[PDB]
């Protein structure tokens, strides 16, 4: 198992940039699918991006394509979500989640991830 701690939440003006990080504690960092989710007020948790072990490919939800970029630093056991051109509707609690076990499952579905961080909040002002 892996323990996840997100950082970087804060305020940003519309049109600005903000970067979130998640530090993963545990043995086999490179074996985990690592994903970012968000929960906006009064909506269900939305999957945003998922990196495949090896980082060779990364999937993005249509709502964040071209603006959000997910990366890994395996030596630092850290995953990063760079958000550019933020909009008021990106205001949400952001979560990082992880899964290593195989099988049949869906990469942007919150219900299929095993390990969760605590959340970090982003607020976009105008």
């Amino acid at each position: 198992q892996v323990k996840l701690v997100e950082s970087g939440g804060g305020s940003v003006q519309a049109g600005g940039s903000l970067r979130l990080s998640c530090a993963a504690s545990g043995d086999a960092f490179s074996t985990y699918f690592m994903a970012w989710f968000r929960q906006a007020p009064g909506k269900e948790r939305e999957g945003l991006a998922s990196v495949i072990p090896g980082g060779g490919h990364t999937y993005y939800a249509d709502s964040v394509k071209g603006r959000f970029a997910l990366s890994r630093d395996a030596a630092a056991k850290t995953v990063y979500l760079q958000m550019d051109n933020l909009k008021p509707d990106d205001t949400a609690m952001y979560y990082c989640a992880a899964r290593s076990r195989g099988g049949t499952w869906r990469f942007l579905n919150s219900n299929d991830y095993d390990y969760w961080g605590q959340g970090t909040q982003v607020a976009v002002s105008s």
